[PDB]
């Protein structure tokens, strides 16, 4: 009560944060490109600014937690936190980050195939794994690992880009049980997340297996995880029937197919991530080493 937590409300003053572009509407969030020009000279750093879409009390509280999570992370493959802008005369909150100029990995794969080959896909795979190793050291569970939530800095570097669903493990448990779910990315969820709302490092590994699938499908039309799972379950199914069939399919070893052109060894990594036995999934450290060994064992 007596002394409120630190903040730094002068680092990004709203009057000096200049709009450049709308980047996208995620899920209950909106991201802008802005320039922070404290000298009012038309210069300054370009930044990304994440804002809420629906400013309810619950969302503002969750957003503060998300900001604290991102501020606690410093790693080459995690988007860089810069600060907060307490706009509307210090009656609102906006998250300030570095700006990564190629956008989401999902869109980059679809729009920039001219500059993507398997070597790059393996580099991105390795980088995502390393970002996730780092999250695990903080006991953070991402819960939404998907190419749409990874950002592309340049042809040689990706970073995990959004943390809107990330949770902190309890001190005494190796999973977080989510007890008020919002919208759920079911086609990236491990079976125990679908059936028990349990999220862990191991369920992030399951989702990483879906990310790896995404990379090698080159986000081809009809090849996305939702499209392929719906083809397998039945395209006409709606509502909860989708979830019932997805669970039954996964529990009995139904899986996304090997993408066209995907090496057998890379599909093997996918299938090992997609183990119904949580403890038998590889760690992110195992995966980073294996991927980097594959890369390093190539000629040259
Ligand atoms: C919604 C936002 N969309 C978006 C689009 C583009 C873009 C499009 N086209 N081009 C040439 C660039 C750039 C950025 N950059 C950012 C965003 N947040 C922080 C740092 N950088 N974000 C986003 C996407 C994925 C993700 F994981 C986090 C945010």
């Amino acid at each position: 009560n007596l002394y409120f937590q630190s903040m730094d409300p002068t680092q990004f003053e709203e009057r000096h944060l200049k709009f450049l572009q709308q980047l996208g509407k995620g899920n209950f969030g909106s991201v802008e490109m802005c320039r922070y020009d404290p000298l009012q000279d038309n210069t300054g750093e370009v930044v990304a600014v994440k804002k809420l879409q629906h400013s309810t009390e619950e969302h503002l509280r969750d957003f503060e937690r998300e900001i604290e999570i991102l501020k606690s992370l410093q790693h080459d493959n995690i988007v860089k936190y810069k600060g907060v802008c307490y706009s509307a005369g210090r009656r609102n909150l906006k998250l300030i980050m570095e700006y990564l100029p190629y956008g989401s990995l999902r869109d980059y794969l679809q729009k920039h195939k001219e500059r993507i080959d398997h070597i790059k896909l393996l580099q991105y795979t390795s980088q995502i794994c390393k970002g996730m190793e780092y999250l695990g050291t903080k006991r953070y569970i991402h819960r939404d690992l998907a190419t749409r939530n990874i950002l592309v800095e340049n042809e040689n570097r990706v970073k995990i880009g959004d943390f809107g669903l990330t949770k902190v493990l309890p001190q005494d448990k190796e999973y977080y049980k989510v007890k008020e779910p919002g919208e759920s990315p079911i086609f990236w969820y491990a079976p125990e997340s679908l059936t028990e709302s349990k999220f862990s490092v191991a369920s992030d590994v399951w989702s990483f297996g879906v990310v790896l699938y995404e990379l090698f499908t080159y986000i081809e039309k009809s090849k996305s995880p939702p499209a392929e799972f719906m083809r397998m379950i039945g395209n006409d199914k709606q509502g909860q029937m989708i979830v019932f069939h997805l669970i039954e399919l996964l529990k009995n070893n139904g899986r996304l197919p090997r993408p066209d052109g995907c090496p057998d060894e890379i599909y093997m990594i996918m299938t090992e991530c997609w183990n119904n036995n949580v403890n038998q999934r590889p760690s992110f450290r195992d995966l980073a080493l294996r991927v980097d060994q594959i890369r390093d064992n190539m000629a040259g």
